[PDB]
Order: structure tokens, then sequence, then C-alpha cells
């Protein structure tokens, strides 16, 4: 009746349920909402999960082109002596696909969940795009998008420096003072970032991050590599894309 998988469970995973819903426009562009509900104590991961984790992903059977996976603003956890970036309780991923030539969309979600172990579970998502999206799909999609970091606001300047296997950032708040900031970083390939240390005074936020290679030893030079992170404060979430060493 609708483009809606219903709530899916797998026999060997008693701590997650997932649901996908979708709408295909006349132009052939598909919007998908992937809802994930987690039992207490279980989390899933952000696109940069931290050491030991795996980002959730979907592999579609159909050829699709410009897939965009929008990542809701993440949280950080230090459970079981492990630093990770991800989501607890529940998360909804808005996804967009172009050039779906079929009225059917079939995919396999490899969902990563973590308590003190990272479990990988496959969910088969079967969507009939000839059926109407659920009645409140557009509202659900906008509610989900509202939680995704934006690429403007909150900060007015960024500089960074790297030396002695330590990344330092200086972030200027656009308006007002910092209150309770958080930062979530995407490490370059092969690199691990430690727990960010944040110090703020007035509109100035300083961040220091210890860096290592994939084996825990002092990292090589990452100057010139991508500096990508989300910074949050006062319920606002900003995605920054810059370069390590710029400024």
């Amino acid at each position: 009746s609708n483009a809606d998988t219903g709530w899916l469970t797998m026999p060997d995973n008693d701590h997650a349920q997932v649901r996908a819903t979708a709408d295909k426009s006349s132009t052939g562009d598909v919007k998908i909402l992937l809802e994930v509900q987690l039992a207490p104590g279980w989390k899933t991961y952000w696109r940069s999960p931290g050491e030991g984790g795996v980002a959730p992903e979907i592999n579609w059977t159909q050829s699709v082109s410009d897939m965009i996976w929008h990542w809701p603003s993440p949280s950080a956890f230090d459970v079981a002596g492990i630093h990770t970036q991800g989501y607890d309780k529940e998360v909804v991923f808005p996804i967009e696909l172009k050039s779906v030539d079929s009225d059917n969309l079939n995919g396999v979600l490899t969902l990563s969940t973590c308590s003190n172990v990272c479990i990988l579970t496959d969910y088969s998502l079967n969507l009939d795009l000839n059926e109407p999206a659920p009645a409140d799909f557009e509202w659900q999609y906008n509610q989900a998008m509202a939680k995704v970091p934006v690429t403007s606001g909150l900060i007015s300047a960024v500089s960074s420096d790297y030396r002695n296997s330590q990344l330092t950032l200086s972030l200027q708040r656009e308006q007002g003072d910092w209150h309770q900031p958080n930062i979530y970083l995407d490490p370059p390939q092969g690199m691990l970032y430690g727990i960010p240390q944040l110090t703020a005074k007035g509109d100035h936020l300083s961040v220091t991050v210890d860096v290592t290679d994939d084996w825990g030893d002092a990292a090589g030079d990452i100057t010139g590599k991508a500096l990508s992170f989300v910074v949050t404060d006062d319920g606002y979430s900003r995605q920054v894309n810059d370069t390590i060493g710029q400024g």
C-alpha cells in the first residue's frame, strides 16, 4: 500500500529494528528515510566511527548514481574504555538517490551496532516506488534533515596547525560566545584522532587533538590533508570543510 518496508528485525539481532520509506519524484529522484531504533546500551556509528567501529552503509542492487547519505549530527561516547562517534537510542538517516530507472528499489543495509562489541547485521530493504510514500513522509524527512549539520553559520573563522603528532584548531564564533561546544572530527585515511580537548573564552574556541597512525604510533605529517568536522553549540550544528595547516 505504501513505499514502506515496515519495521524489520533479524533473528540474530535482538537490539535493533529498522524501517525504510521512500518517495520517487516525476524526475526519477528518490528520497529515502532510514529509521534505526536501538535497545538500551546499543549504539550505531557516524561516518567516522572512531577506532574499532564501522559506519553503517547500504548497497543497492539497482545502479544508482549520485547517492547522498545525510548524517545527523553525531554524539561521542567513551563506553567500555573506547572512544566512538555515533548515535544512541534512535537515529534517522535521510538519503537521496538519482537516476533510479526502476519502480523497485532493493538494497542491503549493513547495520553496525555496538555495546562493547561491534556487531554487523544485514537488513534487506525492498521498496515499491509505485506505491505512495506514507502520509507524513515529507514531515518526517524535514524533521530528519533538521538534525543534519549545515555548511554555514556558527563559526566565522577557522585556522589549524599540526606538529608533534598534535592537531590544533582555532575557531571563532560568528555571533556571541561559546557555551557548551562539541566537536566531531573525520580523520584522514590511515589516521586516528584522540578525544578532542576544548577550551573556550568569549568567541574563541581552541581544540587540541592527538593524532596517530592506524597502529597507535606517532602520526606522520598530515599538513595539507582534509580538515572535516562538525562543531555544535546551542542546538546548532555546523559542518566545516577546510585544510590542515590552513591559517
